[PDB]
């Protein structure tokens, strides 16, 4: 149901989608192929849901960390550029889009967070995180604040969590150990404790989000923010004179941002794969194509060598790359989505006071390190739960799940057992989806045997996890 003879492109709303649309208009004039750029609200999650049914955009843009999961799910076409084209982009950017030996997207640009500071409020910005409480107290006396940044997305807190030792999945001997997670080690706990202490002491508010922090910095209300290159053009438009610099150190160690490569994947369901390749290789990944996007919202350090030679002269790009070199390339492994979910929960719960730092990170550690087992829990839920109950009992469960899963009346009537299994596991990660069905079915007498077996399947998996760990 993707239309043949047209290109639909999805890219996140913080990127230069109007510039990308200009590249699309040029393509349409040359080829007669309409190009429509959209930026739907929850892109990285709408795509895997609609693409799994054969729908969605021809081309999907996101940082490379989500792409290995998309590839494992059969959502992406293999990328096979000629050697001459491969030579046009930096090898480490191709590495970010290589998964299981094959290229699964075109790399576009390299993103890392930097410290952005107001040069008039703060000519000499702090070198350490530890200086920020005293700096905030100074600025509060002048009706200003020291620092505001998005606390709702763990991407922005990760550099501080990683500074003294936190890590996602351990990398050694050229491979990631998806069972060695570094979310609850001493360094991670120290970094998140520092952040939570900033909030407890009223140097930041737990509810600060992207929009609040951007407006506060761009209006001159806060002296510093933490953001990526896409944010610079809105600061240019503002009255604020800003610098982009190395992130503060923590316990004398650099902040370690997770480095993202904005990447463009081709939907395996697209009937326009040849046109998508033409657009990406010969329109976007040219000096003129990247310039059109970059002039809208800066891309960062682009993957195209010819254009990066120009951008590298910008001290904001030098600062981006200095922070990138102190950080780490994100894994692209399929477990990244579950890792980010677990860490998002931990940061939000610790910052808001719903959990201590220790308990929040302990749970995130467990959740991320058991993410490998998510497919097996889903299989148990589908094969030993839903497929073993008649339509009547399935409908009753759908009724009980409707509030939490957002099921309308039509959805309750039409959704099959596979769709419900998928929705449940997204809402109740891993083992929680199986616990949920047990909880709902425990008091239906005709499902007594079904529930008994679900409990044994649940223990059986926990045993295999306890054996393999
Ligand atoms: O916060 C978790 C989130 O982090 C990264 O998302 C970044 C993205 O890479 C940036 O380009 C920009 O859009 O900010 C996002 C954070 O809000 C990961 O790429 C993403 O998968 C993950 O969920």
């Amino acid at each position: 149901k993707i239309e043949e003879g047209k290109l639909v492109i999805w890219i996140n709303g913080d990127k230069g989608y109007n510039g990308l649309a200009e590249v699309g208009k040029k393509f349409e004039k040359d080829t007669g192929i309409k190009v429509t750029v959209e930026h739907p609200d929850k892109l990285e999650e709408k795509f895997p849901q609609v693409a799994a049914t054969g729908d969605g955009p021809d081309i999907i843009f996101w940082a490379h960390d989500r792409f290995g999961g998309y590839a494992q799910s059969g959502l992406l076409a293999e990328i096979t550029p000629a050697a001459a084209f491969q030579d046009k982009l930096y090898p480490f950017t191709w590495d970010a889009v290589r998964y299981n030996g094959k290229l699964i997207a075109y790399p576009i640009a390299v993103e890392a967070l930097s410290l952005i500071y107001n040069k008039d409020l703060l000519p000499n910005p702090p070198k350490t995180w530890e200086e920020i409480p005293a700096l905030d107290k100074e600025l509060k006396a002048k009706g200003k604040s020291a620092l505001m940044f998005n606390l709702q997305e763990p991407y922005f807190t990760w550099p501080l969590i990683a500074a003294d030792g936190g890590y996602a999945f351990k990398y050694a001997a050229g491979k990631y150990d998806i069972k060695d997670v570094g979310v609850d080690n001493a360094g991670a706990k120290a970094g998140l404790t520092f952040l939570v202490d900033l909030i407890k002491n009223k140097h930041m508010n737990a509810d600060t989000d992207y929009s609040i922090a951007e407006a506060a910095f761009n209006k001159g209300e806060t002296a510093m923010t933490i953001n990526g290159p896409w944010a610079w053009s809105n600061i240019d438009t503002s009255a604020v004179n800003y610098g982009v610099t190395v992130l503060p150190t923590f316990k004398g160690q650099p902040s370690k941002p997770f480095v993202g490569v904005l990447s463009a994947g081709i939907n395996a369901a697209s009937p326009n794969k040849e046109l998508a390749k033409e657009f990406l290789e010969n329109y976007l990944l040219t000096d003129e194509g990247l310039e059109a996007v970059n002039k809208d919202k800066p891309l960062g350090a682009v993957a195209l060598k010819s254009y990066e030679e120009e951008l590298a002269k910008d001290p904001r790009i030098a600062a981006t790359m200095e922070n990138a070199q102190k950080g780490e390339i994100m894994p692209n492994i399929p477990q990244m989505s579950a890792f980010w979910y677990a860490v998002r929960t931990a940061v939000i719960n610790a910052a808001s006071g719903r959990q201590t730092v220790d308990a929040a990170l302990a749970a995130a550690q467990t959740n991320a390190a058991r993410a490998f087992a998510a497919a097996e829990y889903k299989k148990i839920l589908l094969l030993k739960g839903f497929e073993l109950m008649d339509d009547y009992h399935f409908t009753s469960i759908k009724s009980l799940l409707a509030y939490d899963l957002g099921l309308t009346t039509k959805m309750q009537e039409e959704y099959n057992r596979i769709k419900i299994t998928d929705l449940m596991e997204k809402k109740f990660q891993g083992v929680a989806c199986l616990d949920k069905l047990i909880e709902l079915a425990k008091d239906m007498p005709s499902l007594k045997n079904l529930v008994n077996n679900l409990r044994k399947e649940k223990s059986k998996v926990a045993k295999k996890i306890k054996t393999q760990e």
